[PDB]
């Protein structure tokens, strides 16, 4: 969740947004260790729960997120139909354990191709175009991150665009990301630099994937 | 219908059969004009009725189709429910007005393209990969028929067979067609030549379009 501020700008200047609970546990082997473990419920459900009672009354946020990058366990289910129950106005989508899981009211997958699949085991990534399609599926598809804005980027960004406009289900995306996650440094000359992971003696670190 | 011995060889060699309905009304104007009327139900329901009377016990038969280029029509709907309940065994096909009507289990197309759009009006021929996903849409594509074979031709076809076997809902089609109907003449010295339309006398005709 944001600075309260944010959705007071949104609601006045006009966007639509994706209000997310406080919830990532991606270190964890495998993904979903904390999030199918009951004994983490309680702290994951204040996380949705307090958001919930935060920011329902804003109209820019259109759609909850139980959160990212947790794998997909039994605690987001629960979470899931907590959140359809106490606010039918607006979807609720988690990307987790496949994108396209029962818990999420929007195929919403991350870095999945145009026309390209990537037949990861257990948590596949098809060509948007395909998933779609696939037998039984219905839901519209909204990549929550897409286009990977890393350095020089953005290559094959119009495919995305083109497909987009072209099958009325495939409903667009969020690029990632807005800003680069560089932090202001001072050399000898007293003169500013952007720095990024590593930089301060943090180890281990990612080095500039910040940006 | 065909000749009776096609299906026995059908049967016996090992082929897929759709078998068809003796009822085309191309001429129309608008296609449908005949089908539409309930004037002209009794001699369509014949001609379907019949077909499945005489070839239902036939394994080869696995599909039921209610005729060709003959628009959407009252009588096919009609014709389309008489079948499916003398006959569940076996789906019903027709591509006539815009190939996913109310009077077909298989979207149909003929000549749909694989990713482009001919989006006509009433009757839009629609990219086979994003038919499929279509709001609501949820049955399978298989091209009643498609790569036109018309002399120096078929490219493209690559094309066809990547998206079939990528796309599980996009099951295959019938190429147009298997032999061209040439007929064989005589010159002066009594050598044979094939001969298309217009080499009869006949006209109006559409000269090599039966090849
Ligand atoms: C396979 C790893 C790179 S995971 C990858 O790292 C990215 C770095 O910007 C983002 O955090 C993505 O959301 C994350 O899935
Ligand atoms: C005249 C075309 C626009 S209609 C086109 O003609 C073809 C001729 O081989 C086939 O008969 C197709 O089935 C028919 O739709
Ligand atoms: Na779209
Ligand atoms: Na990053
Ligand atoms: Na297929
Ligand atoms: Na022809």
């Amino acid at each position: 969740p944001n600075h309260p501020l944010w959705y007071t700008l949104c609601d006045r200047y006009g966007l639509y947004v994706v209000d997310e609970a406080n919830i990532e546990t991606h270190g964890m082997v495998p993904m979903n260790r904390l999030t199918d473990d009951p004994r983490w419920l309680p702290a994951m459900s204040e996380r949705v729960t307090r958001m919930v009672q935060r920011d329902r009354n804003h109209p820019s946020v259109i759609i909850w997120s139980l959160g990212n990058e947790s794998g997909h366990g039994a605690n987001h289910d629960a979470l899931y139909r907590w959140i359809k129950s106490v606010d039918p106005s607006r979807p609720v989508q988690y990307e987790g354990g496949g994108a396209d899981t029962t818990a999420t009211d929007i195929i919403c997958p991350m870095y999945a191709r145009v026309d390209e699949d990537q037949p990861f085991p257990a948590v596949p990534k098809w060509s948007i175009k395909k998933w779609l399609s696939l037998p039984g599926e219905t839901r519209p598809l909204i990549l929550c991150e897409y286009a990977h804005a890393m350095g020089n980027s953005l290559g094959g960004f119009a495919k995305y665009w083109q497909a987009f406009r072209q099958y009325p289900r495939l409903q667009g995306g969020f690029v990632w990301d807005w800003v680069d996650q560089s932090l202001i440094k001072y050399d000898e000359n007293g003169n500013p630099w952007s720095a990024y992971g590593g930089d301060f003696g943090d180890t281990p670190n990612d080095a500039q994937f910040c940006m």
